[PDB]
């Protein structure tokens, strides 16, 4: 089926089937109207069968089983004669279509066909034992006609069948003509054959009877008519299967992948005649590793060689929300872009099946691109598909450096003069969901024979909690080490205009009935979206808590340190009393452009923006993987509680543990990846903001979009944003 | 059970048993009374049940099973004929208890009630067919039945009865009333029914016969009393469970959460009654994801909502053997206390039940804190437990800034003249331990029917061991990148006191019979604590080698060169011939507080002793998840290996090789992250041993507690000391 859209006023609203349009495949993907922009969705592509081709323009013979099944004489048990079939029709069903066989045996992969016909070089063995010697015959059996007489290997591929004839192998005198060994030094070989008689000693010596620690090897065999089934002498026939190292027509197409069958081989894969080799003669079929693609024809012996079809396909997008779904498709691998309109000459839909299709296709290093063709100049990359091909409008198809160039050598040099501060921005992301989940109310919940079958797998189970904990104590423990390192925190001052422009909206105010620091709440509003044990522990500081820190960092005379701090880099008393009100007409006309910088949807947090979406896919991937199951009963247990036994459901909880425990056993390593990852950027941060002392240059980063001379921390949920200043000399130069 | 405490003296000594005390839980928890400081052990916590409610007050009738059961005749099997049963008492165990029925089969989900009272609406399909055409009727038979007469669902819930009537249904000339087809065009739907009669062709072609290729689809039933019993005929009933979409007493609680039962849900959550929606009428039933919560009543089909009293609960304490076991709990997340005070108002213990209450119940962000209260102004924090609240005496229960405040600006400065140098220090893990495992020695540890067991799940087994060596060869890769970039191995000096004040207790000196350095040895007795294949290997470099690379490092003119250093830091010749026994007072009764800062329990080496905690804690692990198993027969299989056969050994040693391997999986992920983790701490102490080259500041860390002017390394187990230094100015300030 498909998923839809329930509003919780209860009601059945619009919904997208997909497989209508590519387009609409990846909504049928994540979710609904929500668009990229414009990026991907990783979708499966598969190539659609046809044709058929098959073996032997060669035989012309089957068989007589009937001159050995409906014979006269079986050989002994002691002393087995194989008899060997060669050109033969296998099928054994009609010779399974009887009451001839009371015993139908098969062993290892030969009880897996049993109607299905192939092809071998069938050996038959056959004899004649008494009633229960019948269970004796199999890997792993005792009694002196598997310990002395006869035996099969412990790997061994046939199908044994028997049946019982006391109208012919029974007398009323009894059939003594066969016999059983039953002194024998050791065991026997698998496929051993004794048809020698040297009477016994148990000390090895070559004597003869009647003497004492000196018998026969053999006695007869009881045939009785007059007596139970256990003593009634049963024949008995066992197959064998050696290779050959159901009608057909050969008929080699070329022209393929996607239907072939030999046997020993289902080739899905594309035919060329062609090469190499031809010598071993234990041919054909070698590859690394076993992906069989060297075949001999039938007839030919040709050299043929399998490659399949077997590709992918991503799909490029625009904002479908603010623009017309201007859609096109990357087909991932299948770079011969011919094949792929060999899919779209109609054809057989391979394997996206849906009703739009296009006349543009243009082939690219990275397989081939649908949907648009547009060898271009201009357009700056902006969605980048790889091999140096972007998507802008759509179009597209080229990349650019991009682009200047310079004046050489001389002797002179690049005064310039005038210059400009700019203000810029980074967000530095702190901490994850400080998460948590119980190990026993995921694990079934509620249930206490899930328990049960939960105290003896190795309790670890806490240790999901415990290495979960650990996440916890040191998710917390970075925002310590990234805010509290202040030596007396600070009371904020009354003089917003402190001095040099002002603190306006970056300025913790008093009234202000929030925090601070106006431009925090201006990024705390960037924000998107307890039945299953499953938690989100509070972090230990709150947002007012943070802004506490943030606010004495403020504080840092005020002209006079600033001008201290330009002249770090490289600058005198000649530019304070020059620029004082150009300095703040630079400052607040540059922080207000922060503050149209936001919100313009800002356009920059999905630094962010993608560390929730790192858990939020995480979790709602772990609840979809709770009600999906494999044990194939149910995938609530709470029926299968109240369903089975406790004979059977032991047999299906056990296997319903193990997919809900790995897939728990994923989640925690899948989480602490990124723990270690966010903590290196936490002392990334950690060093950055210490500068934010003043705390001038590295050099050259924090931000290195000019030289430093100071920065400005703020605060943001789960974050940290900066806001770095610098010099910029603009030109002129002007030298020589 | 519990556990205890053998002295290895061969003693019975003392030993906890748990749950008198959830103060004795935790000592139930790790271990005995080592305590933390005062630090969590997070554990489990339910909510015990109580009170049912029930479905129903509309039915009152069973129905006839006897007029379908105990009837004259029943339908063919190519014509065959559903009876519909409605309002009927599902007590089918009573049919059960007869001896009515030969054959009883149930298919599906219909094979684990065979007791068990539920409700669907049950339709019945029954026919006659002869002796051995029973097991025909099942997911993927053959046969005329099956293929041309009557067939089930491939995924079908119900139960198939039968018996024998040679009594009725067998005549001596043949009851030859009913058919079979044998002649049909193609397979058959499940659940089709086919009461037309069409003779047959080949072809395809409507014709009749008798003629060549034209035939009919239809012969009789020999149904004989004088024939055996694959020819008698035998009398089918099958059943069938379609849904609504045992007596009772409804009573809604509200009041509740812990048990709840109408059909379909077995409700373990609270009771509201509430909203919202009523149209589907698919109803009820729908959450995201399949978490049943809307449910209606039977009679008023009231909207009811159904949520779960599942939270956990952790410990806080005070060290247990320095305070007197002043403990107090956090219930996680049941923030409504009064549920809480609801399981403690007496209250059938849910569920950590032990024979400790209080009355000091405080209600927190983070669910409810029970053991103290105590809202206060004081206590900088200590113990963290989130929402801004701590833990000192017990008590709380507040946050600290903190706390100072600030003269705002003016047209003055802050002069400060008098200064102070402080020595610092701070700990860095460079290696873990360097450790490994043989695959083939815990994972059986000896028998060859185990590797036999072992040779072919894929042999990645070695990688088991590949992958762990790679930590191996990383692991002291990184301690010669920290150290080993001296360019020359100097001797160390025979002037302990070199011009600025001594080496006292850092010098590798003469005798001083160990090494070097008397301060590492300070620093090397603060550690604590070959059957199963589990080794630790030796690292390279020896504590010796060490040492000796720390020697050189410290020679480093010295009074010039650290007036020279201090000169960087932004002063003149004048702070020579000023200050040189002020230092040298400034350093010796700086570094000897060093030498009584340790060794006070030395407070701070919890990065180090985390380190082999983090192995400790794994390996520990491993071994205690050996001898836990699942498979359910043992946990050690040298019994197991010695008690089965080789035909049910492998069905109980693959279920429990999968326990240990992916046990032994998960170490090893779990032991590369660390691996990962503490190689990112080595590039940054592999950074900051190089000032220790003088080697000024970063800017502005390292140690970040002052300026920088120079820094000392020394040695450590598993890690790395260092010793920074600083100008820090008084005041006065004294400025204008």
């Amino acid at each position: 089926t498909f998923m839809l859209k329930y509003d919780e006023n209860g009601t059945i609203t619009d919904a997208v089937d997909c497989s209508q349009n590519p387009l609409a495949e990846l909504k049928c993907s994540v979710k609904s109207f929500e668009i990229d922009k414009g990026i991907y969705q990783t979708s499966n592509f598969r190539v659609v069968p046809s044709g058929d081709v098959v073996r032997f323009p060669n035989i012309t013979n089957l068989c007589p089983f009937g001159e050995v099944f409906n014979a006269t004489k079986f050989p002994s048990v002691y002393a087995w004669e194989r008899k060997k079939i060669s050109n033969c029709v296998a099928d054994y069903s009609v010779l399974y279509n009887s009451t001839f066989f009371s015993t139908f045996k098969c062993y290892g992969v030969s009880a897996t066909k049993l109607n299905d016909l192939c092809f071998s070089n069938v050996y038959a063995d056959s004899f004649v034992v008494k009633g229960d010697d019948v269970r004796q015959i199999a890997p792993g059996q005792t009694g002196v006609i598997a310990d002395y007489n006869y035996k099969l290997p412990d790997d061994f591929m046939g199908c044994v069948l028997a049946w019982n004839t006391r109208n012919i192998d029974a007398t009323s005198t009894g059939n003594y003509n066969y016999k059983y060994r039953y002194l024998r030094h050791g065991k026997l070989r698998p496929f051993e054959r004794d048809i020698s008689n040297v009477p016994f000693s148990p000390d090895g010596k070559p004597c003869t009877p009647p003497a004492l620690n000196c018998y026969w090897p053999l006695n007869d065999y009881g045939f009785y008519t007059t007596t139970g089934i256990g003593y009634q002498p049963y024949r008995v026939v066992v197959l064998s299967f050696e290779l050959l190292n159901p009608k057909l027509s050969t008929d080699l197409i070329k022209n393929q992948c996607v239907n072939f069958n030999f046997n020993g081989l289902t080739g899905t894969g594309v035919l060329t005649p062609s090469s190499k080799r031809f010598q071993p003669f234990q041919q054909f079929g070698r590859d690394v590793s076993d992906f069989t693609d060297s075949v001999r024809d039938p007839k030919t012996s040709e050299i043929l060689d399998i490659s399949p079809c077997s590709f992918g396909g991503v799909s490029v997008i625009t904002p479908g929300t603010n623009a017309s779904s201007e859609v096109a498709v990357l087909y991932q691998d299948v770079n011969c872009t011919d094949v792929s309109t060999a899919i779209h000459a109609d054809q057989l839909t391979p394997a996206w099946r849906i009703y739009s299709t296009g006349n543009n296709v243009f082939q690219t290093q990275a397989g081939c691109l649908i949907g648009a063709e547009h060898v271009d100049t201009s357009y700056e990359c902006d969605i980048p598909i790889g091999a140096g091909i972007c998507a802008s409008y759509v179009a597209y198809t080229m990349s650019l450096g991009a682009d200047s160039s310079i004046a050489y050598s001389n002797n002179t040099i690049a005064i310039p003069t005038n210059f400009s501060i700019s203000i810029t921005t980074e967000v530095m992301p702190v901490s994850m969901a400080k998460t948590s989940v119980d190990c026993n109310m995921y694990i079934c919940g509620d249930s206490t024979e899930c328990a049960n079958l939960l105290l003896q797998y190795g309790s670890f189970c806490t240790q999901l909690n415990r290495a979960l904990s650990g996440i916890a104590a040191e998710q917390d423990r970075n925002t310590r080490e990234v805010f509290a390192q202040v030596k007396q925190m600070y009371k904020t001052p009354t003089l917003k205009y402190f001095g040099g422009f002002n603190f306006s909206q970056i300025l913790p105010d008093p009234l202000k009935p929030t925090k601070r620091s106006f431009i925090e709440d201006l990024l705390f509003n960037k924000v998107t979206l307890k039945f299953n044990g499953l938690t989100v522990l509070p972090p230990l500081l709150t947002d007012d808590m943070i802004a506490a820190y943030t606010a004495a960092l403020v504080s840092g005379p005020f002209a006079m340190q600033m001008a201290y701090r330009f002249n770090g880099i490289g600058v005198t008393q000649n530019v304070l009393y020059e620029n004082q009100k150009q300095i703040a007409n630079q400052f607040n006309k540059a922080i207000s452009q922060i503050q149209e910088s936001l919100t313009t949807t800002s356009t920059a947090l999905g630094k962010l923006q993608d560390v929730v979406n790192q858990n939020a896919q995480a979790l709602n991937t772990l609840v979809k993987q709770l009600s999906s199951n494999f044990g194939a009963i149910s995938s609530v247990l709470n029926d299968i509680l109240s369903r089975l036994d406790k004979v059977e459901a032991e047999v299906q909880i056990d296997r319903l543990i193990t997919g809900r425990l790995q897939s728990l056993q994923t989640y925690v390593t899948q989480q602490l990846i990124r723990a270690a990852e966010i903590r290196a950027s936490a002392n990334l941060a950690a060093t950055k903001m210490s500068e934010c002392v003043l705390g001038q240059s590295k050099r050259v980063d924090f931000c290195g979009k000019g030289y430093h001379l100071m920065s400005f921390p703020q605060a943001a949920p789960h974050g940290v944003v900066f806001l770095h200043v610098t010099y910029v000399p603009s030109q002129e130069r002007n030298f020589t």
